[PDB]
């Protein structure tokens, strides 16, 4: 039988009347893999470790040893499991090194990049202000080599992979401290499959891939000893189109007009605020470069003119939603926000007229309009200057969840934004009263383990 034939080949052994009912089904793969060229591999790894991690101790063998010896580990293995995870990860790497981490070592034009400089200092002060009116509360070694990495691939994949944070605002501010780069992509587990096996094959320390199941599709690889290494959320291609996004020098950025508004919902979730009575400068920074990139592009003046915002966010104190009235900006009444995801699907479905939208981790909720009216989830910690009494903090915080929304449909959000940002000028310190906890997610902290063959789910 071709298919024995093909499972024999890569066993080296003649297979077990199990080994074949168990990986029938895989032959398809496991052929590719067996007629995988192993050399023209050993060649790319060997194109970034001089690339990328050329100051490590290791002969052009040292690493093709590696790479021949886990392509051949599935000979000394008997577990069946243990044989379908080698045969998972060889599949990756076979059918995505070369388009992922491969096309790291084919030169790029020498764009002359132009970018725009910022004068994120006029605003320097006026971010502080901001700041101040809400300040009233209470790691590898290889990360340096592997950002680097993400320096170069973000530029090799546009299209599958963009940026967000620190280092995206570094791009538009070069002043702008940086460190771990965030990252969104469609193909974030191959993408850190591919670069785990990397590492372990140079480095020769095993890691672990993991998933944390709090968040939206988020993954992270760490080391033996727990280290944090590199993250990414995946989201659908349905979703990367609709992000707004900025071209800089090879790379897409969130756009800076979104992530000042994702900042502002960031602000209600405590531990935030604890965040900034630490070091308070550190977000002066950010804030900064992003009033300045919004009032130069969008043309937003900070008069710290009138009210209409923060408008009315009338909150149920025990049913846990905030109705409010969007008559002003919006063609929609007011807004229902839940606190309690499951509790949204629940009421969600007692509407039956199902056109939503699901932006995953990138606003980390779903949207629904319907009778004029639009269901959505929060999950932050919803703010009281007093009893009964959404804090103008959540208040804005509020408003930018709705206006995430608007910017990823392309609906009007200039207006709402400057009345929105002007409404965060020059305003009393308030309490915090009390706070909300997020809702609790239990699931599945599984984990694929580089070498010792165990994927948790």
């Amino acid at each position: 039988n071709i298919t024995l034939k093909i499972i024999e080949t890569y066993l080296g052994r003649v297979p077990s009347v199990n080994e074949y009912h168990m990986l029938k089904s895989q032959a398809r793969n496991i052929q590719k893999i067996t007629v995988f060229n192993k050399d023209i591999f050993v060649s790319l790894v060997k194109k970034n470790k001089k690339r990328f991690f050329s100051d490590v101790n290791t002969s052009a063998s040292e690493i093709k040893d590696r790479i021949l010896s886990y392509f051949s580990k599935q000979t000394q293995t008997y577990n069946i499991g243990k044989l379908f995870t080698i045969i998972e990860l060889q599949s990756v790497l076979v059918t995505t090194y070369t388009d992922i981490l491969g096309v790291l070592t084919i030169k790029a034009p020498n764009v002359i990049s132009s970018k725009i400089s910022y004068n994120v200092t006029s605003m320097e002060e006026l971010a502080r202000d901001m700041l101040n009116s809400m300040n009233v509360a209470v790691v590898s070694s290889l990360v340096k080599n592997v950002n680097k990495l993400m320096e170069e691939y973000l530029r090799r994949h546009n299209k599958s992979c963009i940026c967000y944070g620190s280092y995206s605002l570094y791009l538009i501010n070069p002043n702008i401290r940086y460190g771990d780069i965030d990252i969104l992509q469609t193909n974030s587990r191959t993408f850190l499959i591919d670069l785990a096996f990397l590492i372990k094959f140079i480095t020769g320390n095993n890691i672990i891939l993991s998933k944390i199941p709090y968040l939206r599709n988020y993954m992270v690889i760490k080391d033996e000893n727990d280290n944090h290494i590199i993250d990414s959320f995946n989201i659908r291609q349905d979703t990367m189109n609709v992000v707004p996004k900025i071209f800089i020098d090879n790379i897409y950025i969130v756009d800076p007009t979104f992530q000042l508004l994702n900042m502002i919902k960031m602000f209600s979730q405590i531990d935030r605020l604890e965040d900034l009575s630490k070091d308070p400068e550190k977000f002066n920074a950010r804030m900064a470069t992003m009033l300045e990139y919004v009032r130069y592009t969008h043309g937003i003046v900070f008069d710290g003119k009138r009210n209409n915002m923060p408008m009315k966010c009338i909150i149920d104190e025990n049913n846990r939603i905030v109705t409010v009235t969007t008559k002003d900006y919006f063609s929609f009444k007011k807004c229902l926000v839940y606190l309690d995801e499951n509790v949204l699907s629940s009421d969600i479905l007692d509407l039956n007229a199902d056109t939503s939208c699901d932006f995953e981790s990138v606003t980390n909720s779903v949207y629904l309009i319907h009778d004029n009216i639009m269901y959505t989830y929060f999950s932050n910690t919803i703010l009281l200057s007093d009893k009964g009494k959404v804090h103008e903090i959540s208040a804005r915080g509020l408003c930018a969840h709705i206006l995430l929304y608007q910017m990823l449909t392309s609906g009007e959000y200039k207006q709402c934004l400057s009345d929105l940002l002007n409404s965060m000028m020059n305003r009393d310190k308030i309490p915090i009263y009390s706070h909300t906890e997020r809702d609790k997610k239990p699931g599945r902290h599984g984990f694929i383990n580089i070498e010792k063959d165990i994927i948790v789910f």
